[PDB]
């Protein structure tokens, strides 16, 4: 069900990603981590003491889709290194709430309001989410089957 998804999507803080390759999002799918520029860095370090969840929300460039989006589990550290494909700064850790697809085309009646109102899809790097758009956002996606929240709604 949807249930323990919109719990911890209540009053959560929403943040599009935008990756320039796929091989970034597999490996964040795999490891659990995230890295980000400076800039974006320090808004998700204040973020993450801000709000009871923040959601990280992934999209590749050109791909006409986001690949899932993940809840931040700590602010940024400086493990082994990973190798990205590229300045960065620390290590953000993620549990994923859902790696399935959502194309494009199913988020157009979206808009977010800190971003002009323009599509939810547009948007740099980093680009916050408005609460509305980005929880009518999230449900979207298809369900993961995979995933089990009970884990996440114990880390609140």
């Amino acid at each position: 069900g949807t249930s323990k998804l919109k719990y911890v999507l209540q009053d959560a803080r929403f943040f599009l990603i935008k990756s320039n390759n796929h091989e970034n999002v597999s490996l964040a799918k795999a490891k659990g981590v995230w890295s980000t520029l400076p800039v974006n860095e320090k808004k998700l370090n204040l973020a993450f003491r801000s709000a009871r969840s923040v959601i990280l929300i992934f999209s590749v460039r050109e791909s006409g889709k986001f690949q899932g989006f993940a809840r931040l589990s700590s602010e940024s550290h400086h493990g082994s290194p990973i190798h990205w494909v590229l300045m960065l700064g620390g290590v953000f850790k993620i549990d994923w709430i859902c790696r399935r697809e959502l194309p494009f085309t199913k988020s157009a009646h979206l808009t977010n309001p800190w971003n002009e109102h323009k599509p939810v899809k547009i948007g740099r790097d980093g680009q916050e989410i408005e609460l509305e758009c980005g929880t009518q956002l999230c449900l979207l996606f298809p369900p993961d089957e995979s995933i089990d929240l009970y884990q996440v709604i114990h880390k609140m």
